[PDB]
């Protein structure tokens, strides 16, 4: 517990950019694009004031627009007069992937009409385009082979708290052996994670900070319309806040809260706001109303597990039943506790030989030891139970393919 | 129960099944067929013939069987095995992991047949398992399969009986016979022989 992420002030004028989205469409073969970028304003609305949102690749300006606030009607009371759309249109763009992460800069001005700027926001740019289209997930076209990690936000000495440092030695680590996705597993992240999955390009399924595990069952609060309220925060102001960077790839629902009707409901907000990536979530059986993607959790290659109700099918037997047809990326695989990762070849074969597997996230990347000190003063690992905890889980939280300070297994 | 029409030794193996001139012909052999034994209870599934490739005369003639008799899917393994001509993937020999990805008409294995992009239909194979001389090898593998996917619902196995034939030796003693031991030529040697049973009737 405790206040673990920065804090910071930020002044802003009485007429302010207070949202703006950006989306990005292709034609088919991806050679010409439009960027449209939706900004909101709260403050002093008056005619003079305008919005342009120009963009840049490196120091050239490639495209601009510029448009008074009014946005088109959108019912019989009119529109909103404190929005506007401008779209762009960019020929030939760089597209944006995990192998290749070209990144534009869009500049948000929001200023007179005789050209005082009020205020600037921004974000990189990443084009590229997700959807799955006929059972597959689709980048720019192409199917997606994850090569996955979870990773949770854990140091060693400093708990729960991520410093850069930290972050890109994570990152390189993954990209020096050959991860191209990470799942955040199982909360929004801090900020700077995304800005460094966008620039060193890394797949991303950000997901929101739910998890009721310990429910029995595990769908109590889930499925209760008296937990919609405080779930909805949690879903849509991730939404609000990440929608812009193109690393993030896929929005899932939080983890292991079962299947409750506020997950379906959920789902459908972000597929409402949100067409540009799909939805994922895991929880009651991983091929439920409120997944697009089948995304179990340990499930075997060959072997099924018939659980009742929630059963682990083989992967390549839970693509075909009867009726199924969308794409399975396990959002948990490979337990890698201690001395494992025994049999990982096999995900791998099946991975390559079925089109619709489309690889998974390992569970997990970093062991979650922390740093105690001996009578000598000498550093050691500990791990559940060692600081008094009771109950505790033991070596449970070490389940990464590095230890604590990023040595490999 | 299926039509006699079997085009295999033409190059390419839809030269006359894609030629509209034989469609008169092709499509005697499957509405006769269905004119004669649509009332039979036995006959769960109707099949436009084998080895002939796939044609537009097939596709005419999927959809006459499927408009007169709605009771019944239509297959046909032909062009691939899972054309636009069969209500079943049926592919034959396709094996149970192993892929074969022959070019224009791969034989994939048929746990990934299955669930290819948009993929829905039951996959039965039209033929496995070819029980040529000591064979049968692997086939718990192809039960193991059927009995874990559902969509898997079985097969024909490559075939009942060996097409031998009896010839007498010099004190009228009778021997088995196969292709080229009457003077056939050319011939395809013991390729008749593929039975689960000896011509006799005697299990191999
Ligand atoms: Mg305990
Ligand atoms: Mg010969
Ligand atoms: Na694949
Ligand atoms: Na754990
Ligand atoms: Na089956
Ligand atoms: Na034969």
């Amino acid at each position: 517990s405790g206040i673990f992420r920065d804090v910071s002030l930020l002044h802003k004028p009485t007429t302010q950019i207070s949202d703006f989205h950006v989306a990005t469409r292709f034609n088919d073969d991806f050679s010409r694009a439009v960027l449209e970028a939706e900004v909101q304003m709260c403050g002093e609305l008056r005619d003079y004031l305008r919005v342009t949102v120009s963009l840049w690749q490196g120091e050239t300006q490639v495209a601009s627009g510029t448009a008074p606030f009014g946005g088109e009607i959108i019912d019989e009371r009119g529109g909103y007069a404190d929005r506007v759309t401008l779209r762009l249109n960019v020929e030939n763009p760089k597209l944006w992937s995990a192998e290749i992460p070209n990144l534009y800069r869009a500049v948000v001005e929001l200023h007179t009409a005789d050209g005082t700027l009020i205020e600037a926001e921004a974000c990189d740019v990443g084009f590229r385009e997700v959807r799955i289209e006929n059972g597959l997930l689709l980048l720019n076209g192409k199917p997606l082979l994850i090569r996955g990690v979870n990773r949770h936000e854990h140091h060693p000495l400093h708990g729960q708290v991520m410093d850069e440092q930290t972050m890109v030695q994570d990152i390189l680590l993954m990209k020096q052996n050959n991860f191209n996705a990470v799942r955040c597993s199982h909360y929004p992240n801090h900020p700077l994670w995304y800005t460094l999955c966008d620039r060193y390009g890394l797949y991303v399924v950000d997901e929101a900070n739910i998890e009721t595990h310990g429910m029995v069952p595990m769908n109590r609060l889930t499925d209760d319309p008296r937990w919609l309220p405080a779930m909805s925060e949690r879903v849509t102001r991730m939404v609000q806040r990440d929608r812009n960077h193109p690393s993030v790839i896929i929005w899932s629902l939080g983890n292991e809260s079962g299947h409750g009707a506020n997950h379906d409901a959920l789902y459908r907000w972000i597929k409402s706001v949100d067409p540009s990536r799909p939805v994922q979530y895991e929880g009651g059986g991983a091929d439920t109303t409120a997944t697009d993607i089948i995304c179990p959790m340990y499930a075997r290659v060959d072997e099924d597990q018939p659980f009742p109700a929630v059963p682990k099918w083989s992967i390549k037997k839970w693509l075909s039943l009867p009726g199924e047809t969308r794409p399975l990326i396990l959002c948990e695989y490979a337990h890698a506790m201690g001395n494992s990762l025994g049999g990982f070849a096999k995900y791998w074969q099946a991975f390559r030989q079925y089109p619709r597997l489309q690889g998974g996230f390992v569970w997990d990347w970093v062991d979650q030891s922390l740093i105690k000190y001996d009578e000598n003063g000498n550093p050691w690992s500990a791990y559940g139970g060692d600081f008094g905890d009771t109950p505790n889980d033991r070596q449970f939280c070490m389940n990464g393919l590095v230890f604590a300070d990023r040595t490999p297994h």
